[PDB]
């Protein structure tokens, strides 16, 4: 298992602090001399700054992540997607009315993993409940996470 720490903005600039654990798979697909198809589950607990449609709110998040990892040594470069759902502290969050406190995540990622298991990189993150209550703004998060071996 490895723990990682996050800090990122929305899209309407306010922060988001994220805190979570990863735990790898353990099996690979597509394995080439260019690199291979991997993934790993993701906790994670979010914080988000208030802004004017609510004051702070945490969110749960649960999601599998696919990886795929180029070939390296000590740094290997990598690009990661997956979905997942959410549960929100409330339904309005930063300067977003949510609708709902469920939601689906949808992320993106890139980064670099050292030979010491560590990680660091990017990741884009996005909430919304496809439509299933209204208004349904949506939220996002554009961070830079750091992730360490238990
Ligand atoms: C001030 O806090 C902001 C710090 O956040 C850094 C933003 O990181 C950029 C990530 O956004 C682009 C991510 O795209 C994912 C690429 O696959
Ligand atoms: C949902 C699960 C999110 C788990 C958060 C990981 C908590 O560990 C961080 C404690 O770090 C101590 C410093
Ligand atoms: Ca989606």
């Amino acid at each position: 298992a490895d723990v990682s720490a996050a800090v990122g903005a929305t899209g309407q600039s306010g922060m988001t602090y994220r805190l979570g654990l990863s735990w790898d798979w353990d099996k690979s697909w597509w394995q080439t001399s260019t690199g291979r198809l991997t993934g790993y589950w993701d906790a994670g607990y979010t914080y988000w700054e208030g802004g004017d449609e609510g004051a702070g709110k945490h969110s749960l998040s649960f999601a599998p992540v696919f990886v795929y990892e180029f070939a390296g040594d000590s740094i290997k470069p990598f690009i990661e997607a997956g979905i997942g759902v959410a549960a929100f502290s409330g339904t309005r969050v930063g300067d977003q009315n949510l609708g709902s406190s469920l939601n689906f995540e949808d992320r993106i990622g890139a980064g670099l993993k050292f030979a010491n298991g560590q990680s660091v990189g990017v990741r884009a993150i996005h909430y919304s409940n496809a439509g299933l209550k209204q208004p349904n703004d949506g939220i996002e998060s554009y961070s830079l996470f750091y992730k360490i071996p238990i």
